[PDB]
């Protein structure tokens, strides 16, 4: 089933694969947008407990008289006014610090100190939606089209945004973010598949690079947004609408025709590869590309098959924990550098700033060396630069903040990198079955984070040991499974067992 050779006769590399490649990446940059602003629509403002004698009826000396040391959670039922020279729950209403974010999440639904679990959970349930929606992404995407999946999933993403933006309740609102991680799931499944089956070997590594620093570039896009763009609704809202455009965009893309020729479709795929031809303008050849010539080429997916298959288990299982441990890492390692600075915005621009040469750096790496070698680098390097940060004598002037920023750019390049490896290291027909099993890992590990964070009590270097040993042992394990370069995508399981 020799596909480039048709990828050839059609055009590779024209102006249809960069131009795919832009949209894709400009739909990623809102993507990343759309997961990381619960930074900034659920910010938990300076909140303080509703008194009668500071919002009815000098303010730093008419607080300290009215709530008890400010306590967030508490205030004097009755001021004691021998305290210039007992206490009451916080049921008057709340009063937030509008001068940073004028609304959020948390000022609308009083999700502080007593319901302060919420704000977390919220964020748990839109990943656990990017769980379910790889579930039910990934293998859908093998049996009804990589592309089918992506537009009708831009458009559950624009809906549900904008129906979160306008969510009356805060079960609606969690509602609404985990309709809208279903479909975010299924827009990166699809874009990082799509790119993959679309490009020639010789530019297929540098697309999918352009694509994962779509996520980077996302990372400056959701601070600029959100700076201008104060309110949680407008924010949501103005984030929401391009997948709109996405969506009303997503019809001029093409099927990915590796998908469609390797299933019994044919028709489908000699029109996709025609309508490709022409839009590169390929003169003779968009004629000539006859079905006699297809066959000429010679050439249920339902995560039930993945993984009990004989010809691939080291490779989704390997894949699977390499997938884990970026999630992992990188969703314990995000909220991470806000001991960098105290500028909230400014975050978002550092992460995004050291995601780009991190993913440049692991192109270049990817491309010298190989992937296996690269992505063991990646991961390793990631994990231990937290079993190194946690030896750090605590001097913090250039070894504490460059082992953290270091550990980012490890994670970033593990993941561009696992994002190739797991793309090519499997047939088409399961491809998008096992990128789902690997975001159900990665968004398993982003959910266990937190949870994990939790060994602080019995030990200050438990967490940090077990975020950067997970690391080191999915590297050491990425030296396992094989090598994919200068190999064809596999694009049925005979082809794996071949191999
Ligand atoms: O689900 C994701 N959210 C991100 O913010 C991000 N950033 C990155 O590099 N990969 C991913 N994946």
């Amino acid at each position: 089933m020799a596909f480039s050779e048709l990828l050839d006769l059609v055009g590779g590399l024209g102006r249809f694969q960069v131009l795919q490649t832009m949209a894709l990446m400009v739909s990623i940059m809102w993507l990343c947008t759309q997961s990381m602003l619960e930074n900034f629509s659920a910010a938990v403002p300076s909140h303080r407990c509703w008194a009668p004698l500071l919002d009815n009826s000098s303010p730093e000396a008419l607080l300290a008289i009215s709530i008890p040391p400010p306590h967030q959670c508490r205030r004097f039922r009755q001021p004691q006014w021998q305290l210039l020279d007992d206490t009451e729950p916080c049921v008057d209403g709340w009063v937030y610090d509008r001068s940073i974010f004028t609304s959020t999440i948390v000022a609308k639904w009083n999700l502080v100190c007593d319901s302060h679990a919420l704000k977390p959970m919220a964020q748990s349930i839109y990943l656990a939606g990017i769980l379910v929606g790889a579930a039910v992404c990934g293998p859908a995407s093998d049996r009804f089209g990589r592309r089918l999946v992506l537009t009708w999933s831009y458009l559950q993403m624009a809906v549900s945004g904008t129906a979160a933006a306008f969510a009356p309740t805060f079960p609606v609102y969690c509602l609404f973010r985990f309709l809208l991680a279903f479909a975010v799931a299924g827009v990166m499944m699809n874009t990082g598949t799509l790119l993959m089956e679309w490009t020639s070997a010789r530019a297929r590594p540098l697309v999918m690079t352009l694509n994962s620093l779509g996520f980077s570039f996302g990372h400056g896009l959701t601070a600029a947004v959100a700076y201008g763009v104060r309110d949680w609704t407008l924010l949501q809202l103005a984030v929401s609408v391009p997948f709109f455009l996405c969506f009303l965009y997503s019809w001029w893309l093409a099927e990915s025709a590796r998908w469609l020729l390797t299933t019994g479709r044919l028709d489908r795929g000699l029109q996709e590869l025609r309508r490709v031809a022409a839009i590169n303008g390929k003169r003779a050849v968009q004629d000539t590309l006859t079905p006699e010539v297809l066959l000429s080429a010679m050439r249920p997916a339902s995560l039930g098959t993945l993984l009990r298959t004989p010809g691939l288990r080291l490779r989704t299982c390997i894949s699977t924990l390499c997938w884990f441990a970026f999630g992992f890492t990188f969703f314990g390692l995000a909220l991470d550098l806000q001991a960098l600075g105290s500028n909230i915005f400014l975050l978002q621009v550092l992460i995004g700033v050291v995601d780009i040469p991190a993913k440049m750096g692991a192109l270049l790496l990817l491309s010298r060396l190989g992937r296996r070698p690269t992505l063991a680098a990646s991961l390793l390097l990631a994990g231990l630069c937290i079993l190194a940060n946690t030896l750090v004598p605590h001097e913090m002037g250039a070894l504490r903040s460059a082992l953290a920023v270091l550990g980012l750019g490890g994670v970033g390049a593990a993941f561009t990198c696992i994002t190739i490896y797991s793309s090519e290291l499997f047939p088409t027909v399961l491809r998008m079955t096992a990128v789902g099993l690997g975001q159900m890992a990665a968004r398993g590990g982003a959910i266990l984070g937190p949870l994990v964070r939790l060994l602080g009590v019995h030990g200050p270097w438990l967490p940090l040991l077990v975020y950067g040993t997970v690391p080191v042992l999915s590297g050491l394990a990425a030296l396992l499974l094989p090598e994919t370069q200068s190999l064809p995508l596999p694009d049925t399981i005979q082809d794996v067992q071949n191999q």
